[PDB]
């Protein structure tokens, strides 16, 4: 284990995964100015430590939507985790659970709402795309009836982002074979062996006797995307769903406030990890405004790789941070154990950062610890 | 092939064109800080999407100078397109009309005012350089009588810009042969064959028994450039031309306002794609100001390569964007089909961008969708 | 040789030291954005020279904590200098005294408090880490009774910084052998020979019959670090120590002011040379503010390599600058002579800088000689 | 002649000159952040052209210190031009004269005050270092008696800058032979042949039967530098010199104003081409302030390579721009003809720039043509 940070796991993923799958994981939209901006924006703050503060007893635990967890991270929703590691959705969820944090299941998961709730008893969240009311109500109810605590509505994939790595690779659900496909698979024998042994992953929440192939399932899922979803549909969802409701994919304090007005319990500021709109702002640019404007839980993702990144968001008011690629690196490098190791480092990293800035209780973070640069 | 954006066609044009011709198309003035700045300035804005907006039915069509077109782009005027592809002016013109947008013919075209109007029935514009009243009145009249709808006066080539790529290549109108020339032509057989079969392109609006070679046509054209053209000459032109009149090459709101005061119907903010003055501002720096100061159509060019670039200019108030090199890459790679394809990508790209930022009708764009950085 | 500045000695140290030891000396925390920022920040000021000032007689001497020295530098505290050169602590100490400046011995030195005082008669300072009162009182007392004039309390190593060079190299106190270790030692025969002849360096202030190996000494030292050290413990130390007391590792004027309030004689602004917290501010960002807020001696370190760096800190109000790596490069390249030489270059460099900016007496420096940029 | 700008001549110099001489010409002080800043600062302004202005008749001529010249450039003072080209001082002066502009002779020239006035009838300036009154009065009077019109006092070389290229090369007046010297001379046969044919250049203003070698002359010149020269000595000089007096090497409006108060007719803002103090401001940073503060001629140098650079200084108020390296490139590349060609380009370049920004009369330049960026 010569692995000391998230980036060491990224490097390991790139060796195990075929170029085509790594490009699906790593790529962003168009020129990828956005993913770069998602990282660079964190250099806009530096730390002003408070010295001679007793930090001998540190606590990372905190309340997210009124419920205590061991640190303010979550494993956020990502589709097709089964391309990365067998039963990857369950790997992630078990690691989140051992680490004391929630896991968010994707509409596009390779393991169904119900199979995951049957095999793991952590705090499971479900994320729903913007889709047409009928089959949406079908998923929401399966999540209700199996004990999912909070529902996430992702609003930033009405239409698909223009990801040119996937276009250059021809990475699309009807795959077939190719000079490049076979070659890519052959130079990555560990993954290909895993792939033959276990088979093509399925869009498990679209499976049935009648839609029994991936090509069939994806076609159904894209037919269900609803680019007309508006504030009215959100009220419909608020009324259908009795527990915690969050709106994901927002990039303004104004939309954040409107979501709360229509009944949301909180929001997730996000640009989908730079995968949807290359020239979108980072959510860090509207965090403090959205926190000040709403007074309700503001969570955030997009670009987080280091404990200092996370700490900066928490000091500006964020209730918690969702990990996408960071823990996905652990998954495809080393499976469920990889995810455990990444969360173990990030916890140690957050904990070390709190020590060095003189703030022993994570809930007492504030901009006072930041220099604006 | 793998052609998914404008840059992929640049790569393709660079392979087909001989180095000297590629350098005439691509180059800018002196150090080329200006062409660089023309691209970089677009990073001064990022997008704040509005979510939970119905974007299932999008419209790109808009009024330019009171006339509806399918999207707010134009193929702007560029000279010597016949160096890029046989009958290059008509190719560009036929593609613009299929796509539903105007095409602007250059004073320096390889096909004459009249011959283009006899071969294309789109919305044709004519651009006139600052030149001496006599032969200017001649071209203006040919254009009026052949049904051109709009006249644009280009005001930024009083003197020739200092383009050091052409100087180092010895790319000048008395060409002759050389070790390098022949070598360049021989390494580009598709283009050289096209050139041998079809001959030396000619300045078609300067052809006559007396100026029967390209050298004589260019000698005449540069002797006709009139660095004294002032506000008086503009009024003279305004009285001579009864239809829509635009002034191109402005880089201040004050000059824009004066152009409107002297009867112009609108302006084109431009620095000639960085080809005339390396240290000129980008026209994006004075776009919002010119829109507020004149209240008349403000169009713009210089630097546009991505749909996101175009959308940012439209949200700051521009009526439309003219393309120079972007559609010239398609022309020089694959002719009229290449041009079609580039316009097809840019229309889809603009449309996708509108979807992602939550603005379904292009006419409702505003700075509200922008963050200034 | 061709040794004309500090960087030339870095190049020389890098050739003699094995890669693992060079990485312990050179490395910083995590991404090393901090060490980079420590250098770059000096570019935020440029010089406005005053001309037609008589600068024929220049003086570098100045009062630090009321005591005259030949120039306003100190060799600050660094641990494990014996890894760089035999008797490295004494070499540094003997060179400082020849140059007329204090030397600060580290808690983590390879030569004991008492043995250094028996072998050098300069102005010796002792730096104490934040540790448990019992053995702290022991070292403080050894230093008082052996004639140390100043005590500095380093407050920024509650927890160890995350230095990934050492982790990737497996550079840890239970070392052992390896393919890479032996290879590294064999490619650096001068250093390896020195190491074989002289043995494993020891934490000399933690030596006893029971902690008779380096592993045991380091085990003891890290168990003695006291993350609870607070303002109360500082008063305790203030009463225990009768002479000059400084607090090192501060990064705010507010903490500086509190340190003065609790009896300290001055402070050292520091981020431990970027080794503890990658995203910490440079202390130059809070230098002028700390000087104005306390009105007491404000010293500084972190990033200094050029005489111009030093002069800029002095014009903003700093009483003196401590050197870490700069004089360690001289030590590891050429021992006590290397250290002498580096101090000789830096004194000449400071003196030349004063000549060029028209300020003949170092004590009259002021921001008036600076432009903020 | 494939030479279209100053940089093409720099490239040519580097091939003809031995590395050691090129490094003396090109190098700056220490890290050479200063020369880089001297270039980069010009990117802080861009141009806002005025359109539809009659620029058919352009004039470059202007008054410098009340005397008309053909363009507001000067060839400024540089020592050891005879290392670059035989009788280089006379080459430069003849080119300045054919181009209609003054030439400034250096104290450190390879041709004496009197020999140059005997062989060229242009507008000759003399620059004097800060030196001890006696031999200074000897040079000032020779310049007076031979018709030099203006005297320049250079105040920024009290002590020598720390130029590490010269230190690495051992480029010092007692040269001798060496592995590197002979090798350098052998790989540059054109220059070495020139050097044997004509001999070691001499500090011609320090020549006599008694100080008849370069080693003797340089020793005398460095003994005469007077780091005590102050405002009193300046008044002495003002009284000794009856014609125009300028003070060179200033970097503040305050010193500029003081020079005028003590009788100077104007100042030259300069940092000696980045050769004296790496971290000095560019003089462009205090140009507009010095122009506004004094109301007397403010000239400038340091960093000028392009006509746009020059134009920007003139629009901020500068009376004229002195060239150092720019015309020295022409000299060592191609002798007197090289200097002619460089000035011909720069005139064409200034003239083209005025056309493109719509300002036909150079005296009507103003900040109105600039955008601050
Ligand atoms: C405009 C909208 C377009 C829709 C965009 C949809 C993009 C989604 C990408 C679909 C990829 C389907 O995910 C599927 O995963 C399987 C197993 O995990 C992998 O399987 C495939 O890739 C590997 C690459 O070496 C090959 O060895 C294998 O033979 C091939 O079938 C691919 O990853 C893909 O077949
Ligand atoms: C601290 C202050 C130090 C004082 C600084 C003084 C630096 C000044 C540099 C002095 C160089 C004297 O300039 C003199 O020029 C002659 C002819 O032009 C050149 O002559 C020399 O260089 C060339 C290099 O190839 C050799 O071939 C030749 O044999 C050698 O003598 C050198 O340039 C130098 O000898
Ligand atoms: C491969 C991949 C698949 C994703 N799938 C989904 C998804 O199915 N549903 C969703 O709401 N967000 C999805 N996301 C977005 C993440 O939830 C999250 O917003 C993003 O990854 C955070 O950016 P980061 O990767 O830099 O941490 C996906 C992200 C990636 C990288
Ligand atoms: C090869 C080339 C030729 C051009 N010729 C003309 C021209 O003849 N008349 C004109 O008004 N503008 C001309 N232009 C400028 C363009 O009309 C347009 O202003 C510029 O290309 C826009 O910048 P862009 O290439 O970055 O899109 C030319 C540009 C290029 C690159
Ligand atoms: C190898 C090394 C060891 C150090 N050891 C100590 C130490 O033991 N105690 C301490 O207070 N500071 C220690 N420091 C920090 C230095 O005292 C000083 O604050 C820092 O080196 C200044 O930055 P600079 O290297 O850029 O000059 C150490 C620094 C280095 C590089
Ligand atoms: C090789 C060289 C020698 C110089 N010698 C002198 C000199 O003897 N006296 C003087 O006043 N300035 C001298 N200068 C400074 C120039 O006069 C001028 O200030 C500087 O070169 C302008 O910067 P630039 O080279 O970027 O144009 C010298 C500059 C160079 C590069
Ligand atoms: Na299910
Ligand atoms: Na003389």
């Amino acid at each position: 284990q010569n692995l000391f940070n998230v980036e060491d796991y990224r490097k390991l993923r790139q060796k195990r995964l075929p170029k085509m799958v790594y490009d699906y994981l790593e790529g962003g939209a168009e020129d990828e100015y956005g993913v770069k901006h998602n990282r660079d924006v964190f250099q806009q703050w530096r730390f002003k430590p408070k010295r001679l503060v007793d930090v001998s007893r540190r606590s990372l635990q905190a309340e997210v939507l009124g419920k205590r967890q061991s640190m303010p991270l979550l494993i956020g929703p990502t589709g097709l985790n089964g391309a990365l590691w067998p039963k990857g959705d369950l790997a992630l969820a078990r690691a989140a659970t051992k680490a004391g944090i929630p896991f968010v299941l994707s509409t596009a998961s390779n393991m169904s709402i119900e199979d995951l709730a049957r095999q793991c008893d952590g705090d499971l969240w479900f994320q729903l795309y913007v889709i047409h009311r009928e089959i949406a109500q079908g998923m929401v109810l399966k999540a209700l009836h199996t004990g999912y605590t909070t529902l996430v509505l992702t609003t930033d994939v009405a239409v698909n982002g223009y990801r040119e790595r996937d276009l250059h690779n021809r990475f699309k659900i009807p795959m077939s074979y190719s000079a490049k496909v076979v070659l890519d698979g052959c130079l990555h024998p560990r993954w290909s062996l895993d792939f033959v042994r276990h088979g093509m992953p399925q869009l498990a929440n679209f499976v049935s006797s009648q839609t029994s192939s991936l090509e069939m399932q994806a076609a159904l899922m894209s037919r269900q995307m609803d680019a007309s979803f508006n504030w009215e549909a959100l009220r419909w969802l608020r009324d259908l769903w009795p527990h915690k409701l969050l709106v994901k994919g927002l990039l303004s304090a104004e939309d954040a406030d409107r979501c709360i007005a229509e009944g949301a319990d909180g929001v997730i500021l996000s640009n989908h990890g730079g995968r949807q709109l290359d020239c979108a702002i980072s959510p860090m640019e509207v965090l403090a405004q959205s926190v000040a404007k709403t007074g309700k839980p503001v969570l955030i993702d997009s670009g987080f790789r280091r404990g200092s990144d996370i700490v900066k968001a928490l000091a500006l008011g964020a209730e918690a941070v969702l990990l996408g690629r960071a823990t996905l690196y652990g998954l495809a490098a080393r499976g469920e154990t990889g995810v455990d190791e990444v969360l173990t480092l990030l916890k140690a990293d957050i904990d070390r950062t709190l020590a060095q800035i003189g703030c022993p209780d994570i809930t007492s973070l504030s901009p006072d610890y930041l220099q604006n640069e």
